[PDB]
Order: structure tokens, then C-alpha cells, then sequence
């Protein structure tokens, strides 16, 4: 029975969601075929981003973004029925967004800089707060965590509390624990191992481990081998009952899904542990 | 901390196994080389079939099962370290299976054809139990069942319980919801103590949920090869050898993540 509400449109989150990853980091008319076939391939979000979110990535400027995100947005919204989501950290980017139709506002930095979270609240949209030790620049230089599972635990308490406390109701949130986002190869896998013990705020969980560095380093392979590895991940997470799973191949993962649900049908408590 | 024992060496399975598919139904130079490339993308078992398991497959004499099946055995065994399962009925081709160096018995049959059991007890070999009938008024506990009666044969035969592996055995006399409620439920076959096989690639609990031909369920077989993989399933058989054992690495670094050590 959990859902989202958005845009005058609602998502019913009683089974997993394949969210297909539009990177915006002619550009329009390539975008949205790319959403097309995600959208065909089974894709119920789609995840559109302006700004790189990975090791030593470089700022982008607010109207840079503005122009690489917006028009991509709008022209989805427009075109097809898809819910849209937003990667950004900008209090204009957010603001713009849910103007042209945008549903989830997926911030990296969970509303961190100045005036996002005012934005987020004024668009009365959901809001993903994932954890990030540090910030792009710094966070895989050398992760540390004394016990990582109850440092992101700790984390999702607090800004939780945050978000309510500025008028972002409790059930508006989803959470991600953020894999790649400082941490090293065993702590990744420790997330991902105790991923259903989240369950507890009971909110939505969001997870993103589509051809990362926690598959890459494991398998010792670059990008592109990782499609195996990657459906392994998606299948874990979706067994333990995650809501939303951010990929790069949907179509793969969709079937995967389906095999997931027809599994998790079948059993009494619909979840693993 | 299981382990099975055979022809002088050990399988551990404190992790999952994958078992690559060598259907034997130049020709034995063609099987060499399929077995090469599994055993390079990582399979640590082959199983080898001479008689086809499919629905209705041809059934096929036991002189033409044993010049099928017995030269591939030999010639796997002589070549490289892997482990052989040998997918038989008969109990000439289980010994002379066992006489060329396999390693485990695995009949889709559990030893029902006459003489089966004792030529099984006599190699001294692992032996795979099989679950096959679709109807069913609670398709777990039906399976669940089976297993203690096949068993109890075993032991009688003086087969020891070391010895055994337990496979539900997906698509046999069973329906779309009967195989996802043995996968949902598969953890719980765990109170035999015993190891778990399971065989889900490309079947039709995968083609008929998706609604895709057999060239195309490898994304579902690998969902259903990381669900019975966490849930502590020790084999997994499977055609497509490199992406299962790139899944089962990652089922792998989560276990070992993990307290428990399976998920349920
Ligand atoms: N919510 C959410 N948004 C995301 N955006 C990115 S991309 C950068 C990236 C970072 C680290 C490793 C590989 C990468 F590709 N990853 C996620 C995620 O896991 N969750
Ligand atoms: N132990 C064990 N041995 C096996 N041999 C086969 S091939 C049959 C087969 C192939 C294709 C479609 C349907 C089928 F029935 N499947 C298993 C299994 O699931 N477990």
C-alpha cells in the first residue's frame, strides 16, 4: 500500500519500479528517444540529470544546468505519462523542474545547499535523501566508517527530522543509501547485505548500483561487463523489498523484476531477510 | 562447511557452484571444447547428459547412452580437475560412469529404474535426489515429502546421508505458480542438512512469466539463479556459465557481508 502523489498522478510502490537513468551531463531530440526506449522497455521513471555526480566530478553552473535539464523534462511530461524524477541540488533546478512537470526531486546532497530545502518543500513533491560522506570531490578518497550501517541509519534519523521539521511531511520522503557515494567495495556490500533492515522508517527505499565501482572492483572489469553483476544487485536489493531501482538497462531489469515479483508473490511474508 | 567426497578429491560448498549444461544428445572433440570454455568462464561442475531430459525427449538404448556419455566422461576427467555430474537413469551407464571418473549421480529419476539404486550405492558417489511428478495441494510440503521417503531408500540401500543432494527440481510436473512457490520457499529445505541443487535456466517458469523464447531468458535466469543463491542454494545449473558466476560473486561479497549467511 505505500504510494507517492505528484503532479496530480500517483505511484503505487506495492511493486518494484525500474528507474531508467537519462544522463544530460541535436541533445533534446536524443534524449527523449533515449526515453522512449526506456520508457517501451518498462521503465516507470525516468531519472534525468545535468550535473556529474561521480569521484572529482566539476560544478556546473546554475544556468547550464538549467538549460541541459529543463527542456528534457518538459518534453517527457509532455510526450508521455512516465514519472519523471530530477537529479539536482539547485534550488532553481528543483523549482523549474516541478513547474514543467518533474515528480521526484532526487537530490545527492539531501537538500544540503542553501535554499534546496525550501524549494523542495514549496514544490510539495517527494524528495529522495540518499547518503553521501562528504561530497563528490573528496568522498572516495579514503572512506571511513566505524560501523557504516549505523552511520547511514544515523543519517536518515536526522534528516528525516530535517525535512519534517521545514514542512516536507514524513510521507513525501524515500531514502537511498547511496551506494558509491563514499564508501569502499566492503562497505557497499555491508549496505547491500543489511538493505531490509531500513524497512524500519517505513518509507520507500531507492537504490542505484547499475555498472558501479562495487560490481567493477569485484569483478575487476570496466563499465561495460558489467550488466550481469549489475542485475545480481538489482535482484538482491528487490528481494529484500526495495521500491525503486535506478539502471541503465532497463529492459534486463524489468524482466529481472518480473521474476522478483512472481517470487516474492508466492511467499507469506513478501520480503527476504 | 559442507563438503562433498569423490574420486580422490572434495567439493567445498561453503559457496555456491555453478554447474555448467553439456548436453551430449569430433563429436566428443566439439563436447571437449564446450566443457573447456565453461570450465574458463568459471564452472567448477559439467553435467554431462546423453539421454535428453527435455519433456519428451527420445528415450534412447543403454548401448547408445553408454557411447555417448562414457567418452565425454573419460575424456573431461582426464583433461581437467572439474568436477563431472553425470545425468543418467541407468545403472550401466552409473557404473561405468563412475569407473571413467565422475563424480556425482544425478538422475532426474532419484534411482527408480530397476537396479539403479545398488549400482549408485556401489560407486561409493554423491548422489542428486530429484523431485518429479500438475496438481498439487501444497506443492512445498508435497516435495518436502518426497525427500524424506527418497532418503530413507537411500540409507536402506546403504547410500549415506553425506552422500545426498537434494534438488525440488523446477519445471518437472510443475505449473508457473508451483515453481515460484519452491523458489519463494526454498531456504526452508534446509532443515535436511543436506546440499541443494537447483536448475532453473531458461525454462519455462522463466518463458511463460516473461513471455520470451529460450534464447532469451538469460536476464531471468539470473534472477533466478541470485534468489535460490541467496537463499544458501549450494548448486546452481545453468547454460550460460560466465554471467551466472559473475552473479553468484556478487550473491557472494553480499553473503559475506551478511550475519546469517542466507537470506529467508
Ligand atoms: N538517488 C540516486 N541518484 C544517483 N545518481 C547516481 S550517479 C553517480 C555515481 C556515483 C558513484 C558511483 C557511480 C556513479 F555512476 N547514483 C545514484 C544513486 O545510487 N542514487
Ligand atoms: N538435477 C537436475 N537435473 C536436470 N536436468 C534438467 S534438463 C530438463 C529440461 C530442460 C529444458 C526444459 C525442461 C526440462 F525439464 N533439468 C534439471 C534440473 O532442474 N535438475
Amino acid at each position: 500500500s505505500m504510494k507517492l502523489f505528484a503532479q496530480g498522478t500517483s505511484l503505487d510502490l506495492s511493486h518494484p519500479h525500474v528507474m531508467g537513468i537519462l544522463n544530460v551531463t541535436n541533445s533534446l531530440i536524443d534524449a527523449v528517444k533515449h526515453a522512449n526506449l526506456m520508457i517501451n522497455a518498462g521503465a516507470t521513471i525516468i531519472d534525468v540529470g545535468g550535473e556529474s555526480t561521480r569521484p572529482g566530478a566539476a560544478e556546473v553552473s546554475v544556468e547550464e544546468e538549467l538549460q541541459r535539464v529543463i527542456p528534457v523534462v518538459e518534453a517527457i511530461a509532455q510526450r508521455f505519462e512516465v514519472w519523471i524524477s530530477v537529479d539536482t541540488s539547485k534550488p532553481e533546478v528543483i523549482r523549474e523542474s516541478a513547474k514543467v512537470g518533474a515528480h521526484i526531486i532526487n537530490d545527492i546532497r539531501s537538500l544540503s545547499e542553501p535554499g534546496a530545502l525550501e524549494a523542495a518543500a514549496e514544490t510539495g513533491l517527494p524528495v529522495c535523501l540518499m547518503h553521501m560522506q562528504g561530497n563528490p570531490k573528496t568522498m572516495q578518497e579514503a572512506p571511513k566508517y566505524d560501523d557504516v550501517f549505523a552511520e547511514v541509519n544515523r543519517y536518515f534519523i536526522e534528516q528525516i527530522a530535517r525535512c519534517e521539521q521545514a514542512g516536507i511531511a514524513k510521507e513525501k520522503l524515500l531514502l537511498d543509501p547511496g551506494f558509491g557515494f563514499g564508501k569502499n567495495l566492503s562497505h557497499n556490500y555491508s549496505l547491500l547485505a543489511r538493505l531490509a533492515e531500513f524497512h524500519h522508517f517505513n518509507l520507500p527505499l531507492l537504490v542505484g548500483m547499475s555498472r558501479k565501482s562495487m560490481i567493477g572492483q569485484l569483478l575487476n572489469v570496466g563499465p561495460s561487463e558489467r550488466l550481469s553483476g549489475s542485475l545480481a544487485c538489482a535482484v538482491i536489493a528487490a528481494m529484500q523489498g526495495a521500491h525503486i531501482i535506478r539502471v541503465h538497462d532497463v529492459k534486463e531489469t524489468v524482466e529481472a523484476m518480473r521474476v522478483v515479483e512472481a517470487t516474492l508473490s508466492a511467499k507469506e511474508n513478501k520480503r527476504y531477510e
